[PDB]
């Protein structure tokens, strides 16, 4: 069999002063 | 078998002073 | 079999003073 | 059994003064 | 069995004054 | 049984005055 | 078996005045 | 077996005065 | 301000032979 | 401020032969 | 300002033969 | 500024023959 | 400023024959 | 300013015959 | 300022016949 | 500054025949 998985995310900001607390959680189980 | 898994993340911030707290978490299990 | 796994993360900041606290955690279990 | 795993991370900072505290943890178990 | 694993990390800083505290931990178990 | 593992890390600092405290730890267990 | 392992680390410093305290530890257990 | 392992560390220093404390530990147990 | 947060999860199984490929990932950003 | 955060995960598997592939990913950003 | 953060993970296995591949990634950025 | 952070992980194995490949990566950035 | 950080990890193995390949990576950046 | 950091890791092996290849890498950057 | 750092590692081996290749790397940069 | 750094490693060896190769690298630069 053939499995094609494509995960893409776009995140842009303009945090001039203090971008605060930001976390990016990426998980992939196969 | 043919497995094609691609993960792409775009995080761009135009900061100027103090990025603060950023946490990138990448968890891949295969 | 054929296994193709690619992870690309783009993190670009422009904070010209005090990056503060930035953490990148990459966990790959195969 | 053709295993192809590639992980590419791009981290660009511009902190002209005090990069502060940054941590990069890469865990590869195979 | 053919295993091809490549880890590429780009870390570009521009801290003209005081890098402060940076930590890079690369853990590879095979 | 062919194993090809390559780890390439690029770390560029521009701390013209006082690099301060930088730590790079590489752990390869084969 | 055929084992090919390459560990390439690039560390560029520009600490013209006082490097302070820098540490690099690479442990390879095969 | 065919063992082709090599570690290359690039330490580019631009320190004009007072290198201070620098720790370079290379532990290769094979 | 007072904030209380507790994440409790229970995962029990009986994988006598081959626990397969599982990945427990949790993320908390505050 | 008063912040109380607790994360508890219970993973109990009565394995016998070959645990297979298990990847635990804990990402906390504060 | 009082911060209380506690993380506890219980991973109990019984696999009496070949654990295979188990990885635990703990990333804490604060 | 009263910061209290505790991380406790329990990993109990019973692999009486060939633990195989197990990796524990702890990344703490404060 | 009062900071209390505790890292406690319990790893109990019973591999009476061949522990194989284990890797513990502890990275702490303060 | 009071900083209290404690790291305690318990690794118990029972490999009566051939411990094989074990690697413990501790990286503390303060 | 008061700095208290304690690193305690317990490594119990029972390799009665041929320890093979074991490596422990402790890197502390202050 | 009040510096109280303590590093202790407890190595329990039960090797009776052929310890083989063991590498203990302790690098603490202050």
């Amino acid at each position: 069999e053939v499995h094609h998985q494509k995960l893409v995310f776009f995140a842009e900001d303009v945090g001039s002063n203090k971008g605060a607390i930001i976390g990016l959680m990426v998980g992939g189980v196969v």
